[PDB]
DNA sequence: CGTAATAC
DNA sequence: CGTAATAC
């Protein structure tokens, strides 16, 4: 039999023993609409977020649902599409709050044309949600994905030098190998080759974050966060932890718990959501 | 029952006397390498054309399957693909003999974007085969496509202003109510819009081309080259002829025929088959 | 390899 | 609405 994977409780109070104040979901969704049938929009009214961030909408912007609109609480939308390429790739943010400031992309022409990265400032904190490029299979895009490692890692960088900085979405590579089920085969595959592991811990240390899942269970395996259509992978439990929260560490104070929404549905991705103290 | 079409014998004499010298078949083959898979290139092989046109090969240039660079007669191969699309659109042109030139596109780079033309010079003739810009459902490159007619119409214009032209492919307009099964129902669909047809009438008569079957058949009804994929329409024959040769008027005392092969599989399209005299 | 999405 | 093709 396959081992399966409990997410233990919500800790819902900090070390410092604080209670949590904010709750940040995100979720890629890839297919905001075929999602939305699935019923992912009462996942999210269950889980009741202060914000929630989504990855691989596929949906261009005069597509978007109608229910979207009128969703309770998340008032405050944003969305990004790529400018040329219907049905590909696309993310975006719903806030309860207004942000003080809300911007798209990382400044570099190259990179912003896909529609992957929204930017929300709050007073306390700054809020990144990404949707990292794949490196596709063949690894055709393995050089690409190289330079927006680089290129997104001084962009964070920036912004954490001026605020506390959050960042979260499909990152698309398992740092470990624990965060996959199946390492010793994917070491050719797009989302574990030596080049994204090694911008991931590059990211980590430079900007640097800290990844709020494994801090919290250094030693806690089997815990994904995606697992492929096909040959019933979900099933078995043959996923990959692709999906993070990274926080810069002065945060980690206020740092209260991780999850992994295992059991909810309608994407091949699973949520997860943050818990901080602020 | 539904009113089927059987397209009449080869006529492979020309009205002067002089028997057919050339003979080229286009085919929209809407996958080139699906069309393969579906012995489209043992329909070519029996039919033994000097040039074959193919166009929606949905192929780029890398992932050519290997039977087509070994096919016998056929030995000169061009294709066209677009640079940033992935499976869409792009042509072909295959020739027994050398050509004196080959070119693609027409001279605008608005246009020349999505490889959906082949110019290939010969000594006595240029002919171009064409994939023409779909209006797309809800209309929303109609725009597009009329400025796509007026650079292709003048683009067309200055090739036979020097030497005799052949024109065929995917010219994606049903000319006349005859041209399709149901005109009265698809007056605002892409494929019979008033400036698709108008743009068509606008090219016959600017280069000057002639509607090569039409001029041969010209009450000849239920004639068509497409058929949705949906409701059975091959089944029922509820089809479209927007497949085309159109001649320069100084060959038309050359055209011998200009076919249909409804009965050939392996696309949504048939293919066409023009006989000349040269 | 499953699924969602495109384009026609 | 069928089919082929993409991307993951």
């Amino acid at each position: 039999g396959p081992v399966l994977y409990e997410d233990p409780p919500d800790q819902k109070t900090s070390p410092s023993g604080k209670s949590a104040t904010l709750k940040i979901c995100s979720w890629n969704v890839d297919g905001l609409r075929a999602w939305i049938k699935k019923k992912g929009l009462d996942w999210v009214k269950e889980e009741a977020p202060d914000i929630l961030c989504l990855q691989e909408t596929k949906c261009s912007e005069n597509k978007l649902p109608a229910e979207l609109q009128e969703l309770p609480g998340l008032t405050h939308q944003y969305w990004s599409a790529p400018s040329d390429k219907e049905g590909y790739s696309g993310v975006g943010l719903l806030s309860r709050q207004c942000p003080l400031k809300v911007s798209y992309g990382i400044g570099e022409e190259e990179h912003d044309q896909e529609g992957r990265v929204i930017v929300a400032e709050f007073e306390s904190f700054v809020l990144v949600t990404a949707y990292v490029p794949n490196a596709g299979r063949g690894l055709v895009r393995l050089e690409y994905r190289q330079r927006w490692d680089e290129a997104f890692r001084k962009f964070l960088k920036d912004l954490a030098s001026r605020k506390p900085l959050v960042l979260c979405g499909d990152l698309n590579v398992a740092h470990e190998e624990i965060d996959l089920r199946n390492p010793k085969g994917n070491k050719k595959n797009a989302g574990f080759t030596p080049q994204e592991r090694q911008g991931f811990g590059e990211l980590l240390q430079a900007v640097p974050l800290a990844d709020s899942f494994r801090h919290l269970y250094p030693n806690t395996a089997y815990a994904y966060t995606f697992w492929t259509y096909m040959m019933n992978a979900r099933s078995k439990n043959v996923g990959w932890r692709l999906d993070y929260f990274l926080l810069s560490h002065s945060l980690l104070p206020a740092l209260c718990d991780s999850k992994i929404r295992s059991k909810a549905l309608g994407s091949d991705h699973c949520p997860i959501t943050l818990y901080l103290a602020l």
